């Protein structure tokens, strides 16, 4: 008669999947992901760090990125994520293995990335990729440096749990600049009220634009370049549109109210 | 010449291992764990929960007294958990592998408890008990429900970060029953104030006495029963002098703005 | 320009996901997965064992045919695997969560399990599947007794390191059927000599062929029905033309010596 | 009455945990553990080696003994292991916080190292530890190379079912040395025959006593010094005394029959 459907592949749209050569943000930061997803590298004298690897399928395509900045596999320290779902932590299982890197998470964000992104709160096991293990644990506020660079952890639960922005500061012109990578504030499909998988979804969400407004900013960068009007294919121009934290926070919360209010009428 | 020192076992003071024969707090729910260390059997058609266990060494005791209440191992369903260190996790791994048990945690609670309590935030490696998995991770105000009876977690971040009281409704002659089993509430030793590893430590204190302070609670419990006025050992007094939910949470802050004004004098 | 690959999902034939009532083998053993697929229920007074459970799509099919057969998700006890990739381990996280089961494995079982079958030694990352733990590790030999039906293991490494093959002593027309459920021995696309992931790959193989030779077998059953010549879709002749385990291992091991040579050729 | 005892520390002899200076055993490899535990540091120009790190309070004296040979702590890239016990893994959870290193191990070294030693098929949780991950699963045979040094696996099953020799190449005085580090083959106090946690226990153990016979073995080093008649303590005539590979195999397999003779006495 009827076979049970086959499983269905996570695909995306192709400028996701497009590579790009390394970006620079600012003196020690480079985006060395794809077109449409955001991986940055941060580049200290004591090894380099990670933040987001995109989708599973680019982990060759971030090593090569990697060499051409002069980070080979062993001076990859520490990998830090936004989120742990397939298109931004996919490829850290490999890049553990292929590399020195270990990673650092919250609790939460843990959970998730062991479980490869199975069981997910709102889509189930639709979007899996291979589990990884954290190897260190951190809490909101908690400061992780290498080679001089301080990287802060403010949780900003709702997209997952354990979402997280993290913030440091690098030099551009000779002059600091505050970097906020700010995690998705998309609740896509989601069930808002009444979620029994996520009883306070609405209220993490309210405290998380609070978190993402008040965070220091001079450049704000998104693990999807297009909610925070990064452009990384119009080089020099890449970030000229960008929005600072508040008018990020300011359009994710007016785009949640709009959905609360059709999922109210739905 | 000197040898490093030898390992140091988690030692307890007597009551906290003197076994007692079960205890009724309500109809359904009974005190099987020893005099000085809340364990909780709550018995329903359709199987048993268990919150917290104890030591590490009080497993088969728990089990006798099960048997005692006509609860055969494959007859246990759920273990939840006030806090995963050992003095109330301890015996989850052995559990587990004796019954049909499966547990349920937040995500805090099931990264903690799958190290053994090892790198606590504030004890190191001093106690570790035998590792165990969750099952289930649960979110804040997430149900639970096993035969009828609806257990409702209320996440209380400080004592560890995944701190959980657990509520539901029993009966007792006839009569509606609701049950707080409110988590510990102290800081002993902690570093309040600017500790990297738990940076808003305070402020998830202070959100925790309000939380414990507005619980559903007829009865209050606690892992300790001393924190809560219980007295196992009193017999049908033993919960005569049991504190309000409001009354613990306020003794608790008080405790707690002393030890804080301690720290910044120390 | 060229966009990375992307995913590619793990689509089989039609005929591995096509539903089938349960079928029965003897007295308390029902095959209950698909035409191409086995996975056996074996009922006992105290609860049920699950051996296999096809790809992670069929959960709710076994489920399904569990109830057909008077098993409650509270009844299912014991998940047994002949070995962890996709196709037949596919729904084990998911049973997990929605009956009693526990999950019982080797050692090398557990961690392919626990990876969902990631980093596998052949195909790498092509064939994953939702994580889940072994909440038991068994030892070859080791047995394993459910309701008075007693299950021992036979490790036969080489499909993958933890192959595992499971025999039981089911009852039909009144006598004694000593049931053999072994694992796959094909090696299909695997690198055999000098294979820096398996090295002894080949004599694995080759101990593994003399273990399935030896099983106690009045009836062979195999993780792919085709491999031991049943036709789950021929009702009372279902089983008519199944090998003996003798004739299994032959099989085998003349298709193992033939890639062999071609190896040698290519 | 009487509580349940107190949970027992695990102690051991003083010597044991008596620290040393860092002894050379060949141009590249030094024993920088304690007197009567054996921690091997093999330092190559692509960073450095360490071959089990004896007992859990060892951390901090094994990273000071790094650092007099050279060694920061993100200098130290793998840990191997002997075998999963509290006396030679104790401090690896600790040691993968504190340096770059990543472990590699057998499953079943991986399984028991992930739950700290716990759930011991012979001493239960008598001798637990605080658990760790490893990072690279290896397969009999397997070989990982670190700056240009080539460490070979191979099992030899019995004092655990994961214990391990590892073997490799240095140089002495110009020449080629082929060190064994080979595994305990002692069974203290352990159920040999019978046994239903370990039903293949004899004839894994007589199996490896042939590997070790056969291992390519210049220098033989055990993790109890003792057993291969090492004295770390004798300075320049530490090693004068000790055993061949061949001869540890012997002993070990004579004690090993006089056991089996007294516990079919006992
Ligand atoms: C698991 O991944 C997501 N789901 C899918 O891929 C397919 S299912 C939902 C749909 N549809 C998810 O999490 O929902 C993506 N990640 C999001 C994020 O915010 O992380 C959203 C990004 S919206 C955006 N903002 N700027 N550009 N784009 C494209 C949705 S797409
Ligand atoms: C890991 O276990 C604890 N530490 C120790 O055992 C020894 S070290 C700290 C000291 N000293 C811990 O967590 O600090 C115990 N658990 C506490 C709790 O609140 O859970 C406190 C209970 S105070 C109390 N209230 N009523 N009765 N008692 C005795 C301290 S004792
Ligand atoms: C991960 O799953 C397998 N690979 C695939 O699905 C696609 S890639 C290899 C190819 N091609 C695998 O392990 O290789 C399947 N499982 C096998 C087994 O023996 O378990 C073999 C079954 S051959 C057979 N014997 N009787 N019927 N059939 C169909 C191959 S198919
Ligand atoms: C978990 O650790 C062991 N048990 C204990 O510590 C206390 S209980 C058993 C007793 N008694 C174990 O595994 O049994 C040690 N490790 C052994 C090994 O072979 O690894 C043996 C070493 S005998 C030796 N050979 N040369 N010197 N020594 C002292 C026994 S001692
Ligand atoms: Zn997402
Ligand atoms: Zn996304
Ligand atoms: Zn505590
Ligand atoms: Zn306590
Ligand atoms: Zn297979
Ligand atoms: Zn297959
Ligand atoms: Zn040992
Ligand atoms: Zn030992």
């Amino acid at each position: 008669e009827v076979p049970l459907p086959q499983l269905r592949a996570y695909t995306v749209d192709a400028s996701w999947l497009q590579p790009m050569a390394p970006l620079q943000i600012a003196d020690h930061t480079w985006q060395i992901g794809t077109e449409d997803l955001t991986a940055l590298l941060v580049q200290t004298p004591d090894g380099a760090v990670l933040l987001d690897g995109g989708m599973p399928q680019m982990a060759s395509h971030l090593l090569d990125n990697m060499k051409a900045r002069g980070v080979t596999p062993r001076d990859l320290r520490l990998i830090l994520l936004s989120h742990a779902h397939a298109d931004h932590a996919g490829p850290v299982a490999e890049l553990k293995r292929r590399t020195g890197a270990k990673v650092a998470a919250n609790a939460e964000s843990a959970v998730l990335l062991a479980r490869g992104g199975s069981d997910d709160l709102h889509f189930g096991d639709g979007i899996t990729y291979p589990p990884a293990n954290a190897d260190r644990i951190v809490m909101d506020g908690e400061v992780i440096t290498v080679g001089g660079i301080v990287f802060t952890a403010h949780f900003m639960a709702g997209h997952t749990p354990g979402s997280t922005a993290w913030t440091w500061t690098d030099t551009r012109n000779g002059k600091p600049v505050r970097i906020a990578y700010a995690d998705s504030l998309s609740a896509p499909g989601y069930q808002l009220q009444g979620n029994p998988r996520y009883p306070h979804l609405i209220e993490d969400y309210r405290r998380s634009f609070a978190t993402v407004r008040a965070l220091p900013c001079d450049v704000l960068l998104t693990p999807h370049p297009g909610a925070s009007n990064w452009d990384y294919a119009a080089g020099a121009r890449a970030g000229a549109k960008a929005l600072t934290c508040k008018a990020y926070a300011d359009a994710a919360e007016q785009k949640f109210d709009g959905q609360l209010a059709k999922e109210t009428a739905g």
